């Protein structure tokens, strides 16, 4: 037993980190088959990043302007193109460590592992949740751009995040592997602010199911609710509304505990309206919202890859 | 910026994880060169684990009694010895993925990465600290025995932990890679208690510095304290004493923030005496003690 934030084993992604350099600008890229993916702003000088015209800056660059390195080994760039905010560089070598992979665009509330990475060298791995305001509460220093976030299902690596930006508030913002930002952010050297954040309701419920699985069920009440009623109430507390997908992915935990989703919602609603009354759940006075239902399953029942 | 519980990348260790089965008992082993290390209770039956006379059980075993699977390949055991609670199985094949490694014994309050692992397949990675009562607060389910903890310095993996046990309180116990338990625990099937768990003071102070580096300052105050008077109050709260070394290891964090160590101690003393009201620090409602000063430096230098 025990309940912790847990990243996926990172070896399959470590074998795909490389360093990409233009001029003196360096960052991380993701080497899959014979293509390297990285943030397009690598083509910018410091002064270019203030107000960049990426189409114009790229028109002046050739394959031979791009330094791609696995460790100290150079991979010759033989083609380049821009997709949204990500640069794609065809290299002359197929990465022999390429895992089975997909590119996915995750939803707010979903979690992923971030492989922290500097100059193409992995440095750490940790778990993150996409906040409803499309930031992540990460740990990123200078040179971290291009670091990726991923999930592993079976033996397939699902890439969902590539790092670009730190906001003034100290949270982080980035794109999917197709170069589309999560949230209303742009890759300019400017101070940008995220929408007001909210609590990830589906994850709080997951966490309550986790508590119940562990015999901690004082908070189960006698009421139920409609989904619409619950959503209208939850927004009054800065909680995200539930989708039908959210109800669906709570199913297994609902079946395992025998507690219908809408019953657990009525239980959570009472907690919001009346507070914890000095009690804890799983040892915490805070309701935790960065464990998805899959995370609860991974840690309460055990899953391998 | 930002501060997060972070484990080392696990690839170098994943390549060493294998599965070891004896009879009806299966757990994880660590494959380095031509040796696979695993917990020795893999040789016990249900009846045996109650009170195993391990040397007796071990001698009655043959090489072929041990099934070692590395992925889709089975490894041929050509020998077997025992070092304390760790069984050493010789195999006819060197692990080609063997990294540069050493076996170290970690000290209380130090952190390491755990590669959670089932049936020789890794399931996740997270960071832990060796607590002063020599338990760790982990996440370990059935078939997790043999999972290892480690640190990576440059390209050398320092193995420091192999998992054996979950105490009735839900915390976890294990050995170094020479088979010596951390703490007063024994690999028999009995309910075992640990000594009273104290709080790792130098780590709580480091985490408070991290909170300051990241914009959280509500807990600071104008007061200072002497080392001794801080230790008087801390021990009253079951916090480990702070040593002059500890003060010294915190120097870099004091420099960066401009808050003297004994000033941070005055803040911590007030937090202990007053609690946190309804406030949080780095998103936590509890004083965190599983981040070392180096964990904090490596994540907040330059911020
Ligand atoms: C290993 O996987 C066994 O090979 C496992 C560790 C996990 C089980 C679930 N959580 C874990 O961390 N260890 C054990 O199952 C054994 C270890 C001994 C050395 C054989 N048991 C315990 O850790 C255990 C026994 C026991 C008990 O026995 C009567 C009473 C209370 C608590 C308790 N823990
Ligand atoms: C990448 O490593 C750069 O390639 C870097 C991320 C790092 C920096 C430290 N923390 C991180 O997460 N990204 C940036 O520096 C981007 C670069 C492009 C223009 C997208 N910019 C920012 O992160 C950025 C600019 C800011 C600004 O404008 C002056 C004001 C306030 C915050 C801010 N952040």
């Amino acid at each position: 037993s025990g309940f912790r934030k847990m990243a996926f084993p990172s070896g399959k992604v470590e074998g795909c980190m490389v360093q990409v350099t233009c001029g003196t600008t360096t960052l991380n890229g993701l080497w899959l088959d014979d293509v390297v993916y990285c943030p397009r702003h690598v083509i910018c000088t410091s002064e270019d990043m203030l107000n960049p015209n990426y189409e114009d800056l790229l028109i002046r660059k050739s394959n031979h302007n791009f330094l791609v390195q696995a460790g100290n080994v150079q991979l010759r760039v033989i083609g380049h193109s821009m997709q949204n905010c990500v640069l794609k560089l065809k290299v002359d070598t197929a990465n022999p460590k390429t895992p089975k992979y997909k590119f996915v665009r995750i939803q707010p509330g979903q979690t992923f592992s971030v492989l922290a990475c500097y100059n193409g060298s992995p440095s750490g791995v940790y778990q993150c949740a996409m906040r409803p305001n499309f930031t992540i509460k990460g740990s990123f220093l200078n040179g971290s751009c291009g670091a990726v976030g991923f999930n592993i299902d079976y033996d397939c690596v699902s890439f969902c995040y590539m790092h670009h930006m730190e906001l003034p508030t100290g949270v982080h913002a980035g794109t999917d592997l197709e170069g589309n930002f999560y949230g209303p952010f742009v890759d300019r050297q400017t101070a940008q602010a995220a929408g007001t954040d909210t609590t990830i309701t589906v994850n709080v419920l997951a966490w309550l199911y986790a508590a119940v699985i562990n015999g901690d069920r004082w908070f189960l009440n006698r009421f139920t609710t409609t989904l619409n009623d619950f959503n209208l109430v939850a927004m009054k507390y800065n909680y995200e509304p539930l989708t039908q997908d959210h109800v669906d992915i709570l199913g297994p935990l609902s079946a395992q505990t025998g507690i219908a989703v809408l019953d657990m919602c009525a239980s959570l609603k009472e907690l919001l309206q009346n507070g914890m009354n000095g009690r804890t759940i799983l040892g915490s006075a805070l309701l935790e919202d960065e464990f998805t239902p899959f995370d609860v399953v991974r840690q309460c029942s055990g899953v391998t890859f």
